[PDB]
DNA sequence: CGGCAGTACTG
DNA sequence: CAGTACT
DNA sequence: GCCG
């Protein structure tokens, strides 16, 4: 990135706003930020500024701050509750309402929540885990998280396929959390699997915590046995495999990958979700075939990206 | 002016 | 429903 | 915040 004295200071107010609920103005800085994060040169007139798609009037202006005085003035009049409310929505469970509220009633600390606040179950459960889902894992980690859940699936059904998708399939060095894909090529015995599945993870201790218990997504907390390991976000989905290639699509983003395509398709008349790519949408429409990821791609008329290239 | 992705859970 | 979350 |  050419322009880390740039993005690094819009990166403060883009977050400054996210916590705060601002959640529009947000998104601009953030793709404003990955636009000037992925040209080329440093950015050297307000005019070259407006060159760059995501890059408008304001922004260009704030560039220009930067450059001629090294400093961006709004970072002096950012809401001292910022660093509080990111404090709070960074519990596993509480967005910006729950943060804002929580800031309202008083509480400056973690321990203020721990010792007054009213939580969730999901919320205790993040609290919980604070430190540990802060942290990114070692890819090698998310490798035996795979193969614990893969294991564990293999075991009532040979046939079941299970696939690591997220920032792992993406090919990254660490990992957030694990998100496993499960399927079935029969097209029948992916259902009903969760409960034994999970009972199984859980029965050997793995699983420690349950967040979302659905039908067709799992959202919990696991730790590998022995020392030395911390807790890990896990995610499971279940689908049909009729619907894997957009399933894998989607599970395996990024975020603004999957939002980017998504808005693509929309443009010409298609849609596209994690069940299916559909055309002739009114805005129900038909379900397009596809068979493959690339299917995907071909019929929205882009060329394939392989995961690593999708980490937007 | 107004969308900015589309969907699944939770209570 | 509003809130939060998954990519 | 940006853009159609
Ligand atoms: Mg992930
Ligand atoms: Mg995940
Ligand atoms: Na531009
Ligand atoms: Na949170
Ligand atoms: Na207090």
């Amino acid at each position: 990135n050419h322009n880390l004295h740039i993005t690094e200071k819009l990166e403060v107010l883009a977050k400054a706003y996210s916590v705060q609920g601002d959640k529009w103005r947000a998104l601009g800085y953030a793709k404003a930020i990955n636009a000037l994060k992925s040209f080329h040169k440093p950015v050297t007139s307000y005019q070259e500024a407006c060159s760059i798609p995501g890059i408008g009037k304001r922004m260009a202006e704030k560039i220009i701050e930067i450059l001629e005085s090294g400093h961006l003035r709004k970072l002096d009049h950012i809401s001292e509750s910022v660093p509080v409310l990111e404090l709070f929505s960074n519990i596993w469970g509480a967005g910006t309402k729950t943060a804002q509220m929580w800031y309202q009633q008083g509480f400056r600390s973690l321990e203020d929540i721990r010792s007054q606040a009213s939580l969730t179950t999901q919320q205790a459960i993040g609290l919980k885990h604070y430190s540990d889902f802060l942290e990114r894992m070692p890819r090698e980690e998310a490798t035996e998280i795979e193969q614990t859940v893969q294991k564990a699936a293999q075991a009532f059904n040979s046939g079941l396929l299970c696939v690591a998708c997220g920032s792992y399939r993406r090919g990254k060095a660490t990992c957030g959390d694990v998100d496993v894909l499960i399927t079935h090529p029969d097209g029948r015995s992916h259902r009903g699997i969760f409960s034994r599945l999970l009972d199984s993870l859980r029965q050997e201790g793995f699983l420690t915590d349950d967040l979302v218990k659905g039908e067709t997504k799992y959202l919990g907390v696991c730790r590998l046995p022995g020392p030395g390991r911390r807790h890990r976000r896990l995610d499971i989905i279940v689908v049909p495999y009729s619907e894997f290639a957009c399933a894998l699509l989607y599970f395996t983003g990024s975020a603004h990958f999957n939002r980017s395509m998504r808005a693509l398709a929309k443009t010409k008349g298609m849609s596209l979700s994690e069940h299916a790519l559909s055309t002739a949408v009114v805005r129900p429409g038909r379900v397009l075939p596809t068979p493959t990821e690339k299917d995907v791609f071909r019929l929205l008329g882009l060329p394939y990206r392989e995961p690593a290239e999708r980490d937007w």
